[PDB]
């Protein structure tokens, strides 16, 4: 495993951050690669991708993802000015993101309908600091592990919803985990 934080691995940015919970380990591997293996974790975020991310890139992500308990596969990341966390939701485990979460649309892309929600996170954890701010998700009806996002075709369905994105910081493939277990292999480019 390697230590939770933020770099650069064989030319992609990772970040990997967990709650110190332990039972979860995170490796980097050639090119695009990393693991995620997880036995009765805590909650924790790890993936590689951009810093910064863009508002059109299309996103490829290939491999295998079998979690047990909750878990999420997303294309994830945030914005600044406004502060926003987001989610391009592929894949999960138990626990649907959205459930309870207002709808705020629908998009079709890259081979699926998906479901657009915003949530709000009050006075947590974020990339600038302990505050309030709102989560946006777009969560594909068709669960599946690899594939390809058009990330546009999100951020402008969101847009249109008026769900603005500011500017971009990290932009990453990630496995999210809250008290589960699992194991992935994913592949990014």
């Amino acid at each position: 495993t390697i230590q939770p934080g933020t770099g650069y691995n064989n030319g992609y940015f990772y970040s990997y951050w967990n709650d110190g919970h332990g039972g979860v380990t995170y490796t980097n591997g050639p090119g695009g690669q990393f693991s995620v293996n997880w036995s009765n974790s805590g909650h924790f975020v790890g993936g590689k991708g951009w810093q910064p991310g863009t508002k059109n890139k299309v996103i490829n992500f290939s491999g295998s993802y079998n979690p047990n308990g909750n878990s999420y596969l997303s294309v994830y990341g945030w914005s600044r000015n406004p502060l926003i966390e987001y989610y391009i939701v592929e894949n999960f485990g138990t626990y649907n993101p959205s459930t309870g979460a207002t709808k705020l649309g629908e998009v079709t892309s890259d081979g699926s309908v998906y479901d657009i929600y915003r949530t709000q996170r009050v006075n947590q954890p974020s990339i600038i600091g302990t505050a309030t701010f709102y989560q946006y998700w777009s969560v594909r009806r068709n669960h599946r592990s690899s594939g390809s996002v058009n990330t546009a075709n999100h951020f402008n369905a969101w847009a249109q919803q008026g769900l603005t994105l500011g500017t971009m910081d990290y932009q990453i493939v990630a496995v999210e985990g809250y008290f589960s277990s699992g194991s992935a292999s994913i592949t990014v480019s």
